[PDB]
């Protein structure tokens, strides 16, 4: 009568010692989750900064191209411009030859002339 | 008999001019064409010039937030691992725990055992 009593107060002193095992357990089995997650987490950040130090080499050389086709091109423009004072040279060189042109054929109308004066003066 | 040789001579030299002039034009044809390619050549430079120094601009502001990133992941890493820290700590301290959970029980088996042995004995 009075056994059935005192075994069970061994037997709730029996689970409580096999819930505590349990959580210690479940609380380790979370904590291995967290220790995953946290070195999962150094191998992407680690790779993050290789990718920058990587993307960091790549925009440096792409800005000394840049610097380097502006040069191209400023002593392009600056030929180009030097260009223009040819060519407009050129047209004024063809505006004078056109002035010589003119002047052979003045110079035709009157021999023609002259020569077609002097004729009808023989009549 | 003697005027169709002469006309023919005024004639030799009409053409002649005549060829001149249409040179002098086509001449001046293509170096209008030239000045058209010249200026032409200009204003797409002029738009290089401007679109590389629309990107020099761009690719210095993202180098800033390179640096910017980089600077945020290197804080990040530090305290990642001041994580690990924590969490293998708390690890040193789950395994402490179940060794008080531990030496509980063994605690409870001797009561249990030394009130099963006190029994024997009064038999």
């Amino acid at each position: 009568q009075l056994v059935e009593k005192l075994k069970t107060q061994m037997l709730d002193q029996e689970e409580l010692l096999a819930s505590t095992r349990r959580d210690q357990d479940n609380m380790q089995a979370e904590l291995n989750r967290l220790q995953a997650e946290n070195d999962a987490s150094k191998e992407e950040v680690k790779e993050v900064l290789q990718a920058l130090e990587e993307l960091a080499v790549n925009y440096d050389q792409k800005s000394q191209e840049v610097e380097d086709k502006t040069k191209e091109y400023e002593l392009l423009s600056d030929e180009l411009n030097q260009k223009s004072a040819t060519l407009a040279s050129i047209d004024a060189e063809l505006q004078k030859l056109k002035e010589m042109t003119n002047h052979q054929k003045k110079r035709a109308a009157e021999m023609m002339a002259s020569l077609l004066k002097d004729l009808a003066e023989i009549g």
